[PDB]
């Protein structure tokens, strides 16, 4: 029943770990329960986007990122570039779908809080030629992170799913 | 964007805005809704502990920080002191006390959720003879922040609030 007194330093951490930072995602928990506190490198390697029901907030320790978000709030979409510089801080709230970029040598953390009890995780992709929604996939609740693996890997080894239902490109 | 698209620069922010950091309230908000992120300069110390039944995120931008938590895990209380150093990430759970010192020119990022709606703040102070606690109070969910300063008043100007049931010494909401 007894809990972590012990901070982490994170260049130390990053001199001992940054290898332990791997594709597609480059992610690993620094902390765990109530918030997720992740430490991200790159280059990622993906073009799905996150859609989740709570909030994040993102803070580049070193290097820039591009977080592309999707603004639904009006009748039909914006797809907007959120360029998160060295030492930018930002709060993407519940729902927005996003899509971090990430680029070689960059240290970004990633807070999270855990999802109530009804809130699914979503992973989306989008279609390169028409920006119709291609794939779509509900994520189970739990192991997020070897689900939003194992999504990404089926996603990669199933033409069908990867085919624009609506204008029919193969989405590379 | 019916939401903020636009990040912060610390470093330029800093540069803009340093005086916001300063007492009495050294705490300023880069963005609410659902996460409260703080920047967070010093000196700052209070007597009391706060119970929130959610966690904090600490990391120290410049300098260090003395994070004082009280672990009720076991019998008998244990009194830790924490030190955050610069560049330090740490993650405090759900309903520990724990008691913020902040020094003159340093740097600090919080991050809290915000509450369910079914379980409250508390604010405490311990003895500082003999750590017996002193007094408690429950904070209200609807208004947050504002019944923090309203209850270190009220704890403040009430002596025998402020005295210890036990040891019989006169305690303070600040230091001396
Ligand atoms: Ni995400
Ligand atoms: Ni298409
Ligand atoms: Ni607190
Ligand atoms: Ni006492």
């Amino acid at each position: 029943a007894m809990f972590n007194t012990t901070p982490i330093n994170i260049d130390k951490w990053l001199k001992e770990n940054e290898g332990l930072l791997k594709p597609p995602v480059n992610n690993y928990c620094l902390h765990k329960g109530g918030f997720t506190v992740m430490i991200v490198g790159g280059p990622n390697e993906r073009t799905d986007y996150h859609i989740n029901p709570t909030p994040e907030w993102f803070y580049q320790k070193k290097g820039s990122m591009l977080l592309k978000v999707v603004d639904e709030t009006d009748a039909e979409p914006k797809f907007i570039d959120i360029i998160i510089n060295e030492g930018d801080s930002y709060l993407l709230p519940g729902n927005v779908p996003h899509s971090p970029v990430r680029f070689a040598d960059t240290v970004g953390i990633v807070v999270e809080q855990d999802r109530p009890g009804g809130e699914n995780d979503k992973i989306r992709w989008y279609c390169s030629h028409c920006r119709q929604v291609v794939h779509e996939s509900e994520l189970q609740m739990l192991d997020l992170g070897t689900q939003v693996k194992e999504a990404i890997l089926d996603f990669e080894n199933d033409v069908e799913k990867r085919t624009c239902f609506h204008c029919k490109t193969l989405n590379y």
